[PDB]
RNA sequence: ACAUCG
DNA sequence: CGATGT
């Protein structure tokens, strides 16, 4: 119904899907970034969409912030919830780097605690996610 | 179908 | 138009 403006937007950029891979969080109420990942050679959307919420998660804690992620994605705030990212991408010597990212950020997962709520974004009312990158 | 990435 | 996902 209503926007939390106090809360941190997350998105994923690529070049291709799967593609290169890149992703920032912002501040939903003025647009600040806050954080964003040096571009991965060759990763999925999904992958990248993941990433970005736990990274979230993990900046959020670090911080003693409670306030929630926004995020446009079903797909990832379903893995996150999971604990396990669900992607088909081949597991091969080139996407070796996104894949180790993507293990690291379930072992992450399984071995913190956090009260973040993943909210989910309605771009069909509110428009493009703060985070996006029009692309 | 829904949600995304280009 | 194509790919990633539930
Ligand atoms: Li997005
Ligand atoms: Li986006």
């Amino acid at each position: 119904e209503e926007i939390i403006w106090e809360s941190l937007s997350v998105d994923v950029g690529s070049q291709g899907n799967p593609g290169i891979v890149e992703y920032k969080g912002v501040d939903t109420k003025t647009g600040e970034v806050l954080f964003e990942r040096e571009p991965i050679p060759i990763g999925t959307n999904n992958m990248g969409e993941f990433l970005a919420i736990v990274h979230g998660l993990r900046y959020l804690k670090e911080r003693n912030s409670r306030k929630p992620i926004y995020s446009d994605s079903q797909t990832a705030i379903k893995w996150v919830k999971d604990k396990k990212a669900k992607s088909t991408l081949v597991r091969n010597e080139e996407t070796a780097l996104i894949w180790k990212l993507v293990d690291e950020a379930e072992e992450w997962l399984n071995t913190h605690t956090y009260e973040t709520p993943i909210l989910k974004w309605q771009t069909d009312k509110w428009g493009e996610i703060k985070a996006d990158y029009g692309r």
